[PDB]
């Protein structure tokens, strides 16, 4: 039993909601909360910079201490952050941009990073501004990811067509 409210199950370990994820990792505090990232870990806009605003940049501090120590991330790569007052945890997850030209067959390789943890809160990867198809990363997510992940969706007109179109 966790404190995750409200989901729809959507299979043995995926549930989904309209919910704004910044909103929800500050009700839930979750373990791991999933971060839409990119190689430098710029955390300018969408999710990302969504989630940056409410750590008040803490979050883009310690992301440049890390780069500047470790280089850029890999698409389809990972790396764990705190969670700073969002959950214990941030996982950012570098989805291929669709908007940069990179491979969507790398959208398996990042949900990949999700079966390091047996808990998540996370966003579509590749999905918003990554330009990817979030119905297609949906899929992609079912078929990939076996820990438990709670999949928060911003846009309600989204979310209702994300559930009536799933197999
Ligand atoms: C970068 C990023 C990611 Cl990676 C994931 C999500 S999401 O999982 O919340 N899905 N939402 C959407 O695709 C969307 C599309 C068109 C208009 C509004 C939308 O909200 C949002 C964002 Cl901005």
């Amino acid at each position: 039993v966790n404190s995750f409210s409200g989901y729809l199950k959507l299979t043995d370990n995926v549930y989904i909601k309209n919910a704004d994820i910044v909103e929800e990792a500050k009700k839930v505090k979750p373990t791991v909360v999933v971060n839409a990232a990119n190689v430098y870990l710029k955390h300018g806009g969408g999710v990302a910079g969504a989630l940056n605003k409410a750590t008040n940049n803490a979050m883009q501090v310690e992301s440049d201490d890390y780069i500047a120590t470790n280089g850029p991330l890999k698409v389809g790569g990972s790396c764990v952050l705190s969670g700073h007052n969002l959950a214990k945890h941030c996982l950012h997850v570098v989805g291929p941009n669709v908007n940069k030209g990179e491979d969507i067959q790398l959208l398996k390789s990042a949900y990949e990073n999700f079966n390091q943890h047996e808990v998540l809160l996370a966003p579509l990867l590749s999905a918003g501004i990554f330009g990817a198809d979030p119905i297609h990363s949906l899929r992609v997510c079912v078929d990939t990811v076996r820990t438990n992940v709670y999949l928060a969706v911003f846009d309600k007109n989204l979310y209702d067509k994300l559930v009536s179109s799933f197999l």
